[PDB]
This record gives structure tokens, C-alpha cells and sequence, in this order.
């Protein structure tokens, strides 16, 4: 697997709205390869999530992978949409692979309901709670051109 | 896979693309990116393409001259760098997949270019005429410049 270089704060790739994955790209070796390189890069940097823009790819693909932090199976999400944010809020320390040695506290929704496509192109809707929810929110923020430092 | 192409107005096209790292050379990832760029260029009837045009902010281009012009084999260039521009200029009709306006643009008639192959071999070559325009156009994409800004 390839470990990819990661963009840092100050690079404007992080400030765009990433383009949706088109229909022809679903279930393609192009998309599987992209996701595998993201995944490998996330593991090599000890991240618990990653977004394509952070590897210079302005496409709506994220990975949510909470691990020590509670432990989940990693989930790849293509064109994710948060359909509902809870009004209940949780605060917690966040970091970012794109913002080396800078931590802060961000208020996030405690639960989100998210609709996304798998790499094959199947639609799934999943509710996230707690730390996994914060990860989803942070990564969707990356796809929209927002760093966490802007929500401190 | 035919990739969607960004259009003039989208910021992805104005960035300075980031160099491809050593780890990506000779990887299934890179070959797959180049294949997808190549297929996209063909489906849109282009003679070149640069990764930023398919939402990938990386310094990869293809140069693929053919009539409607010399016929060449498609060359994939990683981290290309123009080492020299001739002071001799030449004007030619250009179009762009991202500006779907044509225009008459002045280019260096000759360029000397260094790049990496997909396998990681470092290579140097000179281009003349239309292939040299194509190279200049695509390197401009890597530095956030569209041909309409040169008119
Ligand atoms: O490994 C990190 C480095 S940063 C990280 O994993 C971000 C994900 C994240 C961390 C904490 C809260 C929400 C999201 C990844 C980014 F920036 F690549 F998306 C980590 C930070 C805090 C707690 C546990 C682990
Ligand atoms: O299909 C086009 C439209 S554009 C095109 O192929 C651009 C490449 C180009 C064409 C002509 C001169 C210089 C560059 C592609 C771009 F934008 F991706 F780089 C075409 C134009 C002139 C000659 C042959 C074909
Ligand atoms: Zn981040
Ligand atoms: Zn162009």
C-alpha cells in the first residue's frame, strides 16, 4: 500500500469544497485504489479518520476509524451527507493531521445520522454517537473547506 | 473510468499542484490515476491533460499529440519541470477541456523538459512546435494558469 503526502494548514486545497464522486467512478479500481492509499496513510500517521482533500484529492471520500478512544471497524464513505445533527452537544479535544501540534476543544453534535455510498455504490444510513460522531463531523468539514481551528 | 472535469471558475484549477512523492512511483495507485486521466483525455478528444483538471492536485500531465499535427505516443510525465524556454515564439490555436472558447496563444517554439516516468526513471527531453505548446499548457495547469490568462 502507498502512504501519501498530507497537505498542511496554509495549503489552499484544504479550503475548497470537494467534488462529488461521479457515477462512473463507483465500483471502479480507481476508487478502491484511492481508498486503500487513504487508509494506509491514515494508519501510518496514527489518525482515526481521513479525508481525500488531505491527500490533495478534491473528492468527497472520507474514512472514519476510531481506535486507541473506542474501537470500531473502519468505514469508508463516498459522498457522505449528514441528514441530521443532534441538538445535544459534546466538547472534546481534537487534532488534525493537517494541523501539526495544534490541539483545541470543539463543540460537536453528540449524534449524527449520515447517509453515504460504499465504494461499490450502495446507499447506507448510519447513526453515530460520541467520538465517532466527532470524527464524521471533522471529516465532512474537510470536504467543505473547513479546518477545526475555525470552530474553536 | 472517465473522470469528471473541472471547469473555469472552480478554485481547484487555480492552485499550485503538489509534487508526486517517491512512495507513489511505480504503485498501482499512480498507474490507475494515469490510466483514468488517459481515458478521460480520449473521451473528451484532447491531446493533453493535467491532474488538476480531474480534481487531483498533483503534478502529473499527459502529452498526446495526434492530427485534428504529429502523431506521438501518449507520454505520462510526473513532476515535469521546464528547464528552458527558447526566446523564439510561435502562435497556435489552443482549447482546453476546462474552458469548453478557443484562442490563439503565443508559446515558446521549443522547450527542454525534465520529468519522472511512472516507474520513477528521471528523463530529459526537448519538444518542438505543437507538442511543445501542449507541454506548456499542461505545466501551466499545474501552476494554476488557464490559457485565457495568456491572451
Ligand atoms: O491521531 C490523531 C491525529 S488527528 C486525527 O486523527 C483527525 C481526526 C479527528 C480527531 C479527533 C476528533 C475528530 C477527528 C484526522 C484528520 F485530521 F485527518 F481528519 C488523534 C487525535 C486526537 C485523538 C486521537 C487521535
Ligand atoms: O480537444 C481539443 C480541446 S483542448 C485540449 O486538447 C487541451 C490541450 C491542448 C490543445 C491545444 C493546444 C495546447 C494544449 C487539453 C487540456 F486542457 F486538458 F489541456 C483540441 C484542441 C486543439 C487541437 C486538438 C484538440
Ligand atoms: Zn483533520
Ligand atoms: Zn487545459
Amino acid at each position: 500500500s502507498v502512504v501519501l503526502p498530507v497537505a498542511k494548514r496554509g495549503e489552499d486545497i484544504l479550503k475548497l469544497i470537494a467534488a462529488p464522486v461521479s457515477a462512473n467512478e463507483l465500483n471502479s479500481n480507481w476508487l478502491y485504489q484511492l481508498a486503500d492509499a487513504m487508509h494506509a496513510t491514515m494508519l501510518e500517521r496514527n489518525g482515526v479518520g481521513i479525508a481525500a482533500p488531505q491527500v490533495y484529492i478534491s473528492k468527497r471520500v472520507i474514512i472514519v476509524a476510531s481506535r486507541p478512544a473506542p474501537e470500531m471497524n473502519a468505514v469508508v464513505m463516498v459522498n457522505p451527507e449528514i441528514l441530521e445533527f443532534s441538538s445535544e452537544m459534546c466538547l472534546g479535544e481534537e487534532g488534525c493531521l493537517s494541523v501539526p501540534d495544534e490541539r483545541g476543544q470543539v463543540e460537536r453534535a453528540e449524534m449524527v445520522k449520515v447517509k453515504y455510498l460504499t465504494l461499490q455504490g450502495e446507499m447506507v444510513e448510519t447513526v453515530f454517537q460520541g467520538f465517532p460522531a466527532r470524527i464524521v463531523q471533522h471529516e465532512v468539514d474537510h470536504l467543505n473547506g473547513i479546518l477545526f481551528v475555525e470552530r474553536i
